[PDB]
């Protein structure tokens, strides 16, 4: 049998709105991602969507059908039972571009990715650029590019499309980056997209020894409506590990942790608790460890983890040393052209007094720049910061037209 465990890596999967990142996902580990009421209703991802499956290969058959997510080797005429390789999960980010955040958010918890792009729309799209350039700026790196939707048009097209999106990535740090066409819908080629991800996008190595962070990303109960007092029960906060490992009955804190108001003044307080269980999906675990979203059961008043409450907080052990920032200092790089636009633009030079949007690992926020130079920017922020480590990478977005648009990036300085 196979055993069950955590997920051991987590793949993003990006690209412009409707290219069919929801589908892929599911057409890979059966789940589709959207929950929400909204989501739903409105028929687009909005939250980060989230999905596990084993990752399998039947020795004795041709490759890439041999791979299989499920422990049966039939369709290729064997009995036996497959080797297991790993159990992966997939962050499934929004492509409207009025989510860009979201997906910055969703990019800080990606060991690799998957930029979905459809085979029967002008290539490229501004999202299809904006998540691209995002996970150039971040570091996911490991990248594999889905022509997705080539069930409608015909192979010369398809391969048109592909001749662009070579010439798209030469010159780029995804040069050599593997192209994969499937249909998402009707499941075609998805074999060789699996293989393509056991190939191109590795488990990283983790080394445990590093103080524990978690970047939080819901938070949430499992409370029905209706609940005896003495039956509820307590918040529960999820997010993925990016460093170190979690237990039960460990001491943690969350970071910031909670907005305090004193008269109109407002602050923050680090939100103390202790964890009561851990889980991936659907199975329970005594530890928790980078790749896959862990939800994490606390002993917090329900009211204070409701409705993502908190989004974008991390999570360490309670004595863990965290700077919580007001006000931070970036060593900053900006784009030369705003990359998620429709028309062309320039990116203007930063100004002080104007107010920028910073993604900082799951967290966004907004501040006002209170210096500006060459190769630096402070900034003060509208809410403190958790910063856990001296070379974190933020993305830089500026209000264009109304929407928020990524414009550069930095380091925040400590
Ligand atoms: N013909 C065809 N249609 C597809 C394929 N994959 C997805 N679609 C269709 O595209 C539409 C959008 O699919 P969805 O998977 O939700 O795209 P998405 O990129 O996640 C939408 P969002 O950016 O908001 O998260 C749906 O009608 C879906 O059935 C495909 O391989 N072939
Ligand atoms: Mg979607």
């Amino acid at each position: 049998a196979w055993p069950k465990v955590q997920p051991e890596v987590n793949i993003g999967v990006v690209g412009h709105v409707d290219h069919g990142k929801t589908t892929l996902v599911q057409a890979i580990t059966g789940i589709w991602t959207s929950k929400h009421s909204e989501e739903l209703k409105r028929g687009m991802t909005i939250k980060l969507g989230y999905a596990e499956t084993n990752i399998g290969v039947c020795e004795s058959c041709k490759k890439p059908e041999a791979y299989v997510t499920e422990p049966s080797c039939k369709s290729c005429g064997s009995d036996d039972e497959p080797k297991f390789l790993r159990r992966i999960s997939f962050i499934d980010a929004p492509g409207h571009e009025v989510l860009m955040a979201t997906m910055l958010s969703g990019a800080a918890l990606m060991d690799g990715a998957i930029l979905v792009v459809a085979a029967n729309e002008p290539f490229p799209q501004p999202q299809t650029r904006e998540h691209f350039v995002a996970l150039g700026i971040i570091g996911v790196k490991n990248l594999i590019i889905v022509q997705n939707k080539v069930d409608v048009v015909s192979k010369e097209e398809a391969l048109s499309q592909y001749r662009q999106i070579k010439q798209f990535t030469k010159g780029t740090w995804a040069e050599n980056v593997p192209i994969k066409p499937v249909s998402a819908l009707h499941k075609i080629n998805i074999d060789s997209l699996i293989e393509g991800i056991e190939e191109y996008i590795k488990t990283p190595y983790r080394d445990l020894s590093q103080k524990p962070v978690m970047l939080v990303i819901r938070s949430f109960d499992v409370n029905k409506p209706g609940t005896q007092f003495n039956e509820l029960k307590g918040g529960v906060i999820g997010g993925s590990i990016i460093q170190g490992l979690f237990k039960v009955d460990q001491e943690i804190k969350v970071l910031p942790g909670l907005r305090v108001e004193k008269q109109g003044k407002v602050s923050y307080e680090p939100i103390f608790t202790k964890i009561s269980s851990i889980r991936f999906g659907d199975e329970e675990f005594k530890e928790a460890k980078p790749g896959g979203l862990v939800a994490i059961g606390t002993y917090l008043d329900p009211s204070l983890t409701k409705a993502d409450n908190l989004l974008g907080s991390i999570i360490t052990l309670a004595d863990a040393e965290v700077p919580v920032l007001w006000n931070i200092r970036i060593k900053y790089n900006l784009l030369e052209r705003v990359v998620g636009a429709k028309e062309m633009l320039k990116v203007d030079p930063i100004r002080a007094k104007e107010t920028l949007m910073l993604s900082v690992g799951s967290s966004t926020t907004l501040g006002i720049v209170t210096s500006v130079k060459k190769d630096e920017i402070e900034v003060e922020l509208r809410r403190p910061v958790a910063v856990w480590s001296n070379n974190i990478r933020t993305v830089i977005s500026r209000q264009i037209a109304g929407r928020w648009r990524m414009i550069g990036w930095g380091l925040v300085e400590i």
